[PDB]
């Protein structure tokens, strides 16, 4: 049918749809061509979804849920799990060392989600907005995630697509489908185009080289958890300090008042892009107080200045893996709702010696245009023109040697697909299981990187120490996920049992069906 490009964010999502040889962003039933990625459950049983679901959080913040994408493919005791806790006003508990989200679905009736089924709402509304539009049925996407997402996330979003009953065709980072925005249909020679992509969660920085509708990432780099939501974080930090300064009171435990101070701080964040003062004014706070008050864009910035300057970093460690200089970049490409923030765009300017970023790119949208265009091509449309996508790994991926040392087998930004195979054996006699854990990140020790999986090499047959020769393959599909298979050198084939902390066969099957009731 028809393939759809989702750009799935952490506070906005947006839709497109390649038809009649462009894009079309496809405007939501409120006329908005991004929607909140938020899910609520009124007091009455009425599941709301976008903007209805955003619109009432002040009234009901403990069964309003938001910050999925910041909760996906990590685990309970993550410091960037806890630290978000502190501002969410739904309950976040460990289930399967994940955090999993407890609401009240309507009624007094507890009911408990992933944080896989939230995204799954959140896909489903984006699947809704885009059959209104085409007048029909849409079963397949292309749905984007950030380039530095690690293996558990990127899998943990098309998790989220199967339960929302999408075909996810493919996973495109999302500087790479900001590149096709700029890209498509220029004939300019072959250029370097740097993407800063700073959105509602995370941030990503990609080097491409683009030529003629050939799109090839050099380096990126990035943090998962660096974005709106921070800066918000701390302007609402801020003025719950500033209150206990002037009451005595802590009001950080009162859901109403956090969460209407969130509102205000959204609205002033915005504010402050065009003026230089916005006012903070809530009604009913705390207590029967209200609470008014001014913040100053020099003061919202210097709440925020470290986390702004802390950019620049993964933008220097891309032009080195690149081996190119500032003076080497042919355009910035500024992507994500953060890029519209005044001193974001000076810190970029300045950091490439007076360098003005692209003009025409709309940073909310530029993802899902490039989302879009890559589902027309897979679609089999010819009016996309030739369009050729090289993307690569973010994260160096290896295993553990002796000393806790981490031993490459596929470096970061190597061009995926990729596969790289090793030959393992046993350490005891008549040993009947080889585990082999793989990590990811830079780090020169393991236990400093991330654990992608643990994988079980079972069914050796006995023989003593060292015989056995089981080759072990390791391939990063065009997605970026890893697959782990296993042949025996010396029957050939060798059953691998893995844990990565996904959804089990059975929590997925239970999710889809209770999608399907919705």
């Amino acid at each position: 049918g028809t393939v759809v490009g989702i750009d799935l964010g952490t506070t906005y999502s947006c839709v497109g749809v390649f038809k009649n040889g462009r894009v079309e962003i496809i405007a939501n039933d409120q006329g908005n061509r991004i929607t909140p990625s938020y899910v609520a459950f009124t007091p009455e049983g009425e599941r709301l979804i976008g903007d209805a679901a955003k619109n009432q959080l002040t009234s009901n913040p403990e069964n309003t849920v938001f910050d999925a994408k910041r909760l996906i493919g990590r685990t309970w005791n993550d410091p960037s799990v806890q630290q978000d806790i502190k501002f969410l006003p739904f309950k976040v508990v460990e289930k399967k060392t994940k955090p999993y989200i407890q609401v009240d679905i309507g009624g007094g009736q507890t009911k408990t989600f992933a944080p896989e089924e939230i995204s799954a709402m959140v896909l489903t509304k984006m699947k809704e907005t885009a059959e209104a539009y085409l007048g029909k049925k849409v079963t397949h996407a292309v749905v984007t995630v950030p380039a530095y997402f690690n293996d558990a996330q990127r899998q943990a979003t098309k998790d989220a697509g199967t339960i929302a009953g999408l075909n996810v065709m493919r996973i495109i980072n999302e500087p790479t489908a900001a590149a096709i925005a700029y890209g498509l249909d220029k004939r300019e020679g072959e250029k370097n185009i740097l993407v800063f992509d700073l959105g509602g969660g995370a941030f990503d920085v990609s080097l491409l080289t683009i030529d003629n509708g050939v799109f090839e990432v050099v380096a990126t780099n990035g943090d998962t958890h660096l974005g709106g939501e921070d800066f918000d974080q701390r302007v609402m930090e801020h003025f719950i300090k500033l209150y206990k300064k002037k009451t005595g009171k802590d009001v950080r435990k009162d859901n109403r008042a956090v969460q209407k101070l969130r509102r205000e701080v959204e609205k002033a964040k915005r504010a402050l892009s065009s003026q230089h003062q916005a006012r903070i004014e809530i009604e009913s706070f705390f207590e029967g107080e209200d609470f008014s008050e001014t913040l100053t864009r020099a003061k919202f910035e210097e709440l925020n200045m470290d986390l702004f300057r802390s950019t620049m970093k993964p933008v220097q460690k891309v032009l080195e893996d690149s081996d190119l200089k500032k003076s080497d970049i042919d355009e910035i490409v500024l992507v994500g709702g953060s890029t519209r923030i005044p001193k974001i765009q000076q810190l970029v300017k300045e950091f490439f010696n007076g360098k003005e970023p692209s003009r025409g790119i709309n940073p909310d949208e530029a993802v899902a245009y490039g989302a879009a265009v890559q589902a027309g091509v897979l679609s089999g449309d010819q009016d996309t023109g030739d369009l050729v996508l090289l993307d690569v790994c973010p994260l160096t991926l290896g295993i553990e040697t002796v000393g806790g040392v981490m031993t490459k087998l596929i470096p970061r930004n190597t061009v995926v697909p990729t596969k790289k195979s090793q030959i393992f054996s046993t350490a005891s006699d008549n040993q009947p299981t080889v585990t082999i854990k793989v990590y990811e990140g830079e780090r020169p020790l393991t236990k400093d990187n991330h654990l992608l999986g643990t994988f079980d090499l079972t069914g050796i047959p006995p023989a003593p120490r060292g015989v056995p020769q089981i080759e072990v393959t390791f391939e990063i599909d065009v997605n970026g996920i890893l697959r782990v298979t296993a042949e025996d050198k010396g029957k050939n084939k060798i059953t691998i049992t893995n844990d990565q902390n996904r959804l089990t066969p059975e929590e997925i099957e239970r999710m889809v069906n209770d999608a399907e009731k919705f």
